[PDB]
């Protein structure tokens, strides 16, 4: 469980604290399979535990695919009970990115299909390249999205267009995804990584604890078992106690930059 | 079996499996009344129990209104008690279209107002003509939308624009509905039926059981009484124990067309 | 006294019934403080009790600001518990506008930041001036929104852009806010308070009991504890029991105008 993966690259930029996680099966269009999910799990677990990781930039190797579906031969080999288990597992692994108190941005450099679209939707923000494509083609196999897609797509583009995309299996381009709300920004592919780093810069100059509480409180709003207003009030007093608030307020009245430490 | 109706037209096309259901009161702009609601209840149940029915296309007769309001003089002759009951009934009836495992597409050919707007909103997809208009005028009469509009309009349009439409009783053009998310597509009235046929054709080439499982799963993300992710996991195992799934995966690896049977 | 506030202007037009509430601290850009927030409390309570108040228009003093932040010096002086209590109190006060049976429009004539952006978001509707700018820069201090902004901004803007705004502290113009759903309309500053009067005119011609019943029922669809369909059914029967509904219904049949009275 160190930093050595057969299907991912794990490049920590000690300097910015941004960790680039790259899905790295280029001859397979960065498709998912049992091993890659499990490595995603391990990678995510380690980044959350490492103080030097301040944020996560997720992406795919090459210029054609972010994550383009999954190994269908692997998938077909499972029984129904194992398939229910693989779905429960993929939901847990992806949810680890959604629930993470460190900002997680998906840099969509190509096809984001199926489990790959579902991976991108689990992150807090998406930035797509000119040439990016999205879609949930599971019904074309007599399947349905099993990694949260039936939950996350409606919350990003609404009920009607989530149904249309999941019922027709349509594949859309970056400009449509932008218009629907599936990605936050579209930019040329050559500019993709750099734009995301600028965007992470804008967040990594804010209170790290404050970042985590915001992500937590937004998540609570979308979970009917959680009360987001109560969580928000407790987060508010919690952030108030931190050294970073005492520092953030000093830097605001004195009009100097704030030095946040996560405390 | 008794598919003859005073106020509806039940034309099942036996090649495609598409049931066209037409509201047939063009002299009264297809308004709703106790009889029409009850026929839609009956037709929906027949549509959902007939294996020949693979999808539903809902439209208005006479190319001037989809469904424009409801027989208000009929409504006024009810006690407050019966009125609450008529509300529960109408919204139970509409929910049959929302919860239908067979895709339901509303082809809005003209005015969709009040209960007629709520009927359109209860379908999975809405395609509208250039000349269609949407609104919820119930406050004009000292009433409120009583067939799900206060719930479904926010889902499609966001809380803010939903409050506006229902508090101002504004009528809006199909261009404005397709911008807020209230319809998926706008076309000239003469292409409306042809467009809806192409769109239904995309879905009917997919796994019939998978379609219905998608609909069940985005529905559970919207009612707090159901988990959602757990629904998706149970539906994902369900898809795996179907003939259609073995066929879909084989057809994918062999790169050939898939022949789904709904099993 | 009756309408005697150090920080607010309580101007009630006795004809139309529009109460105009102006946060009045233009030297500090209408920044909130404990006194202003408590005064907005009593203003709201007073407005809901007064039968001559039929709507609320909320705005800021000058050309520069709507409500720009909060007195950070005052805030930093609280204990950790007192801050939590301030968050609890401020979401209670802002929810009075959200839950009001009387419609509440915010006219955002300039800067709407932090607390002020959260105050705008609690109102049913927002009309912006073209010079308006919005933001939640709490994370720049190591805080997070503590007046419901973590809950209401996703409702207005969706998860992805709510996260981006709260985590980047980006300021946006009314151009982008309209595009995102954060305001309903954009008009020139010169036209702003006139537009809102025209908009309040559409609602004040409708059944007053019915306006607050839609506001109840929309709110119930966002509360996971409530079940908005049941609440809509109870509202429909309660509407029937009012004289405005008999008035409203009689007037539609005998195709004539309608004089509502709110009872």
């Amino acid at each position: 469980m160190a930093t050595s993966f057969d299907n991912l690259l794990y490049d920590l930029d000690a300097a910015t604290g941004v960790l680039t996680l790259t899905v790295n099966r280029p001859a397979k269009l960065n498709a998912l399979n049992a091993a890659t999910i499990a490595e995603l799990d391990t990678a995510a677990q380690q980044a959350l535990a490492d103080p030097a990781v301040r944020a996560i930039l997720l992406t795919g190797s090459g210029e054609k695919a972010f994550v383009a579906g999954a190994d269908i031969a692997e998938l077909a080999s499972l029984t129904a009970v194992q398939a229910a288990g693989a779905s429960a597992y993929g939901q847990r692994v992806f949810a680890q990115f959604e629930r993470s108190p460190k900002p997680v941005v998906a840099a969509v450099n190509g096809f984001a299909l199926g489990g790959g679209c579902e991976l991108a939707m689990a992150c807090h923000l998406r930035v797509a390249a000119d040439t990016a494509r999205f879609g949930l083609p599971e019904v074309s196999l007599g399947l349905l999205p099993g990694y949260g897609g039936t939950q996350r797509l409606p919350q990003l583009v609404g009920k009607a267009k989530a149904l249309e995309l999941m019922l027709t299996a349509d594949m859309i381009k970056a400009d449509e995804a932008l218009r629907l709300g599936l990605v936050n920004h579209v930019v040329p592919l050559a500019e993709l990584l750099g734009f995301c780093q600028q965007l992470l810069a804008k967040m990594l100059s804010k209170g790290p604890v404050a970042l985590g509480l915001v992500i937590e409180c937004v998540n609570a709003g979308y979970d009917p078992r959680q009360d987001g207003y109560v969580a928000e009030t407790e987060a508010f007093g919690r952030a108030f106690q931190t050294d970073d608030f005492k520092e953030g307020t000093q830097a605001f009245v004195e009009k100097r930059p704030a030095v946040f430490q996560g405390k």
